[PDB]
């Protein structure tokens, strides 16, 4: 089974990486789909961070996409969408998108994986807010992201 | 009983229409109140969509309003506000507005109606996002809205 | 419009009474349906409490019922079910019953009314627990209920 | 991938069957695990209902189990647990079990699938309550379950 | 114990004041931290409102801050953060910040206090929206805020 | 400040202990109140587990109580109730009790502390269920509890 893990990943956090690692162990192939269209990092920068952070996972690929997610899924020939859930995640929103995507692409399923408990409260938005003020986010994001934040924010 | 169903309806979805149809069957009179003040459709366009989509309901009228909803309710002489609820709807926000409106207009009640299960995950925001990228939203919105989206987005 | 407000009301609390009073002001007729089948009070005792507590509302009647609520609704010729909502109420459960009842009795709607903010945290279960240990529940329940609790618990 | 779908299924509803059908299409093998230990139906009766209702799915097997679910998963050599989610489901409880099971069986993942919107409000408990009073549950459960309910309740 | 109650307080509502009053009675010292960085009121105006509204509480001080809240907490030598909770409050968001702050400032706890039931549905955003259209918010905010709103909105 | 941490603690889990440890560091005195009245462990056994597990905390005492919690609080002369919150905890129920207790004991506050993220999904009920079937709960409960479970369940 080939699954697609979509998101803006601005930037990639340990929560995202944890879900990617779990999907990597479960499925034959995982494609991380990076949304491209105000993000802190460009689509290219976000993709580069992901390629560096997932280099150790042999069955994980990554690419940017524009337009409808279901069209990307069809384009890469995947069987399902995978998303991570956190005790904090917007349950309603994920359910809504999952149902809508299953209508746009008749029968396309979204499978939810539970992110590691230790990263239950990590979000890209909070990482950026903390980093912006010089806060230490080293335990919340992978090394590739930490380096990118320091370069971007000039810290 | 005369009830008012308020909203921005940008644009009207099948979820909204379903609630309007239920209110039409329950109450003697229903007035759909269209908020006017960045919306995709102008207040006039949103009102026109509603008039076309509800033409089959003899006791349903529609009008735009600015300012406080409670002042519009008093203006048209309605007895209550009616709102639709979805297993996804922002329960907290609706409860908050209902309580505040009951204070602004002493004793003015808001009655909640459950939208059809089949439209539980439809929202104007998602309809616009999907339509913007050429996605098929024909099963999510009434014909009047579908026509308006194609003309607006030039599709 | 004739509406039915169902419940076990074991015993009737100020939250229940508040909703009954709001329904009384909104609708032409309100019938409080008392479920009869381990309750602290018998169906007869629960009905008596309700008749005493709602005596001041001219358009409110009360009766016990067994079996399906929808059959009682049809029996008394009501147009809808009314239920109260609290920021604490089991939103999911009420939504579930509302949808199921709308299927059992094709098109039968349930209208939700918001209970007074001051009684947002009152429930029959907590009233009984507090009263059982001699706690003062006088501000949480109507006089009829207070008298019944003192007699039942021998306080 | 071989997945296990656990539950008490007392009795199997259309919500359960829908999830089983989705899992059947996604995974190579699906084993429905029936909990055996006050249920309305015996473990044998519940298993029989499932075997009849899933007969059309070639890659779906079913069996009863006692003790820890993770031990059953290991016993049948499955790679993950699959559970269905409904906009009403006890999100917290499912998350809790998923995390605990991932600890008991190091790394064992639970994948969540979204049940069909039309069965979002169906639960075994409500089916039994409605059927007990002669209510029509034919649209809420599969034929095998309908027959079992009529025989059990003598209707 | 010295606690810090942070927020934007744009403007201070009765919900905020209620929590401040409760914290004042519980702890030896309370410092209200006003976030400074599009707010309706300037940081100076927001601080002035708070100083006027809390003048009756002898152990309550107030100051503006920029950057990380944890740095302000350390700066004033406080032992914990205190936040108010409402049956409507974004539980998830408060939990997220509490956990993140406990990581940034190793072991720094956030203590949650329940706001008065009567102000359970009051928020700065809704106060501003209502006041903007000439609605009466006198029962939702303290006198200092009412005066500031009339001057700011020229009402 | 002297605070009371109430519960049935049947048995004490790492989630409970974590909250007790946090309260111990924050407040001058902490009294763990053990509810006594079908529990797996007797009130005496539950209290013994707590005394052993909290022996390292010099300002923590423990005692059993019957009747109303507010009466126990008054009896020991405490200033507030402290409770732990988990992203899974029944938010509504805790809010309800906090409000009711603040009415029974005019002004008695309940302060909520966030349990460690790592124990976010641990509950006494699940510990007992897992232990009953021979599951390893050593990482979910303190040594005192592990020993008590083995003796009670004869494992
Ligand atoms: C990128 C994402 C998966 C959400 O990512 P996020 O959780 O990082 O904000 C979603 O916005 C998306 O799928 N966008 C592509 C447009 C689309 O397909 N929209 C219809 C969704 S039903
Ligand atoms: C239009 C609406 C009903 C919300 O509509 P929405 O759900 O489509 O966003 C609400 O914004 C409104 O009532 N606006 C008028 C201003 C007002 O009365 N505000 C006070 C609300 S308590
Ligand atoms: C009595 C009540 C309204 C719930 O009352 P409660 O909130 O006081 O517990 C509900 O149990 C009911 O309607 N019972 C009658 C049986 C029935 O119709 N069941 C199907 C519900 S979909
Ligand atoms: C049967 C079920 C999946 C829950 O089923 P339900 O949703 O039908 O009530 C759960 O109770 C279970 O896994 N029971 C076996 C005992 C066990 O493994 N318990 C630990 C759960 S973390
Ligand atoms: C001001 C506030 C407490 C939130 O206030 P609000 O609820 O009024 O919007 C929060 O934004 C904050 O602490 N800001 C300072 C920046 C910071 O410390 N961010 C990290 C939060 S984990
Ligand atoms: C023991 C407890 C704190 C709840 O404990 P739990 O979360 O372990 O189930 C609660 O049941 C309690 O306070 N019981 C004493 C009786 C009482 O005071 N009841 C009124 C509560 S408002």
């Amino acid at each position: 089974m080939h699954v697609v893990y979509p998101g803006s990943f601005d930037p990639l956090t340990n929560g995202h990486l944890d879900v990617i690692q779990r999907a990597s162990r479960l499925f034959e192939k995982v494609t991380v789909a990076v949304l491209e269209n105000q993000y802190l990092f460009s689509a290219e920068e976000r993709l580069a961070i992901i390629r560096e952070a997932t280099a150790h996972l042999a069955n994980v690929e990554a690419a940017t996409f524009s337009g409808l997610l279901v069209d990307f899924v069809r384009r890469v020939g995947a069987q399902a969408i995978v998303k991570g859930l956190r005790a904090v995640s917007d349950y309603e929103y994920e359910l809504q998108m999952a149902h809508l995507n299953r209508q746009l692409y008749p029968g396309l399923e979204t499978l939810f994986i539970l992110a590691a408990t230790r990263y239950s409260f990590v979000s890209s938005t909070m990482v950026k807010e903390i980093a912006r003020y010089g806060g230490d986010v080293s335990k919340l994001v992978p090394p590739a992201t930490l380096r990118a934040l320091k370069a971007k924010l000039g810290q």
